[PDB]
């Protein structure tokens, strides 16, 4: 109702133009939001809220929670099962983690893989208009987040910290991504089913 609209808004309003002109999510300056469903998982909300708990007590009664979204190729998996750092990549810009960001079109790089791998499955398309999508927009708890402004490929969070802020950086980061190294510290709260639209 309001709170899909939010939704809906925080899908649309965080799209960017991409250093990679289109080649990795597609050319588009919005999406057509197909459906909102809010992923109603408790064992998946006992491991995050009990994470997130653990988190503020190791940093000042905060556990500096956002929202954020998250594209990826194992979405459905993720819905079910939740995030699991098991499946992290270890050679991504800031290592085995799990990538969140604030801009949707980031999110929206990752859906089929990094840099968009083949494409959407049935036409082999990066820019397909015609294939839905899915994205997570996500409760992440981030707790006492590590900035780097470079790339570092590390395993686990930096010591004494729950997280790490990839910041915007000249040579060379475009766009901010929050990067968890435990799955018990994302909740993927909703399921956005879409399309990128052709400008
Ligand atoms: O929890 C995750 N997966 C799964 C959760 C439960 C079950 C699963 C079963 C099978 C496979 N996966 C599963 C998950 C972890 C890490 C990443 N991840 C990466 O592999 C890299 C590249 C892709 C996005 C950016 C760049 C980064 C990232 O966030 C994506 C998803
Ligand atoms: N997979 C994602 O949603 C994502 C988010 C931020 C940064 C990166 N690299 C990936
Ligand atoms: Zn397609």
């Amino acid at each position: 109702d309001k709170e899909f609209q939010s939704v809906e808004e925080e899908m649309q309003s965080t799209v960017r133009e991409h250093r990679d002109g289109g080649h990795a999510g597609g050319i588009f300056n919005r999406y057509n939001i197909l459906k909102i469903q809010k992923v109603c998982n408790k064992k998946l909300w006992e491991r995050y809220t009990h994470r997130r708990k653990e988190v503020s007590e190791e940093n000042h009664n905060h556990a500096n929670e956002r929202m954020l979204f998250h594209g990826s190729p194992f979405v459905n998996a993720i819905i079910h099962k939740g995030f699991d750092e098991r499946h992290a990549y270890i050679g991504g810009m800031f290592g085995a983690g799990i990538y969140f960001a604030e801009n949707s079109s980031k999110s929206n790089q990752y859906v089929y893989g990094i840099g968009g791998g083949t494409g959407c499955p049935v036409h082999k398309d990066r820019s397909c208009y015609i294939c839905h999508r899915q994205l997570l927009f996500c409760r992440v708890t981030l707790g006492k987040s590590f900035l780097q402004f470079s790339a570092m490929k590390m395993a686990h969070s930096p010591p004494g910290h729950h997280s790490v802020t990839g910041r915007p950086s000249v040579n060379g980061l475009a766009l901010a991504e929050y990067v968890i190294y435990r799955g018990e510290q994302a909740y993927p709260e909703y399921l956005i089913t879409y399309q990128i639209m052709r400008p």
